[PDB]
């Protein structure tokens, strides 16, 4: 293909050039994803024998991810020849992609990672490229998480060794400045303009996903509303529901929490922490394999703990983990007695258990609040969050009003 016959110019040696440059290389990955017949470029390239060297040349991890990435989201037919060519590429044993945020995936997981994002999201339709929506350039306070300003928690810098000092003493002042921000939620809530609460709904979803993977995506990464709408529909959710839950947490969220959320988590300690957009707990996506729907069996089994605390992080799988959890939640309440539950019964009158099998959209508000409730704490056990009801079901009302809008 016209692609192959420039990939092969660009990866060869002659008189000069004795290297692929690091320039020669983001040429390689911009024509692999500029091409319109990817399969046929592989094949051409494994035929030729390049497709060994393709991977071999390409040095920088950070490079080498690009490459793999794209090569596993453009493929179909020639998946497995590519996959093939990339394991025998790295018999002399180099790091691969195996480095920075990716340390926790072993190369050709990041390979098989990619291939199975690219597919969930073609299957469940979120591949499309998202507008670049405006975030937040706040760094502290309220809604200075990773929703509002799409800065990942893995790219945050080392919590100052003083404060890790601080946090390791539990000194008061300093668990504090790396904890939730907000204190009276109905007080933050009532100092929030409508047009305030609609800006803020916009910027969580407008703005394209954090991911750890962009090159597995044909263009640049969806929107957070297009994930979520995939995810609502996988799950028979809605993105309102889906939304509200997100923009609570991410409003109760800083920069800072966002630090230590991740960095406690992958340290040695391997801290159970909440991460990322929907908080979702550590424990929580391993014991309900949250990530199910966008990775394969073989690909989940090997994925270490910290490999999940990462992958939380990123944007897409966070979204499909906490939807998932949410239709656990609502499933599970669908099998209750409300004769068991008076407490619950007792705060959400309204509640119907029977309705939580289905969507959202025929859910009573008081459905909504109590599974809020049962989304921060253990579920179904007839104890309740005291103030996380309201403060959903005011997001809520917002995703209902912007769905207006
Ligand atoms: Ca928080
Ligand atoms: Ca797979
Ligand atoms: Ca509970
Ligand atoms: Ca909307």
């Amino acid at each position: 293909t016209a692609t192959s016959d420039l990939i092969e110019s660009l990866i060869s040696y002659s008189w000069d050039d004795w290297q692929v440059t690091r320039q020669e290389a983001r040429r390689v990955i911009a024509a692999i994803r500029n091409d319109n017949v990817p399969d046929a470029t592989i094949a051409a390239l494994d035929k030729s024998g390049s497709l060994i060297k393709l991977f071999q040349r390409v040095g920088p991890p950070e490079l080498a991810r690009s490459l793999i990435a794209s090569i596993a989201g453009r493929t179909t037919m020639q998946r497995y020849q590519a996959r093939n060519a990339l394991i025998r590429s790295l018999i002399n044993n180099p790091l691969g992609t195996q480095t920075d945020n990716w340390i926790y995936f072993p190369t050709i997981t990041f390979f098989d990672i990619c291939a199975d994002l690219a597919d969930a999201a073609g299957r469940l339709g979120f591949a499309a490229a998202g507008a670049t929506g405006v975030a937040s350039q706040a760094i502290q306070g309220p809604f200075s998480g990773v929703g509002a300003t799409g800065v990942n928690p893995t790219d945050l810098p080392s919590i100052a060794f003083g404060d890790q000092l601080k946090l390791l003493n539990k000194d008061p002042a300093t668990v504090t400045k790396y904890s939730n921000p907000l204190g009276d939620l109905g007080a933050y809530l009532s100092q929030l303009s409508p047009q305030d609460k609609l800006n803020q709904a916009q910027t969580l979803v407008g703005q394209p996903i954090s991911t750890l993977f962009p090159d597995a995506y044909p263009g640049n990464p969806p929107s957070r509303a297009k994930v979520m709408s995939a995810a609502a529909r996988k799950y028979d959710l809605t993105p309102q529901l889906i939304g509200a839950i997100i923009l609570a947490e991410q409003r109760d969220q800083t920069r800072d929490e966002d630090a230590k959320d991740y960095q406690a988590a992958v340290s040695i300690k391997s801290a159970n922490t909440s991460i990322g957009l929907g908080q979702v707990v550590v424990s929580t996506a391993i014991k309900y394999e949250l990530f199910t729907d966008l990775l394969g069996q073989p690909v989940r089994r090997g994925l270490s703990r910290k490999a999940v605390a990462t992958l939380l992080a990123s944007d897409e799988f966070n979204i499909f983990a906490t939807a998932r959890y949410i239709r656990y939640v609502a499933n599970l309440a669908s099998q209750q007695d409300l004769r068991k539950l008076p407490k619950t019964r007792g705060a959400f009158p309204s509640i119907d258990l029977r309705a939580y099998a289905g969507n959202p959209r025929n859910w009573p508000r008081d459905n909504v609040r109590a599974l809020a409730s049962e989304y921060t704490s253990r579920p179904w056990d007839d104890n309740l969050s005291p103030g996380w009801p309201m403060f959903v079901d005011d997001a809520y009302a917002t995703f209902l009003d912007l769905e207006h809008h």
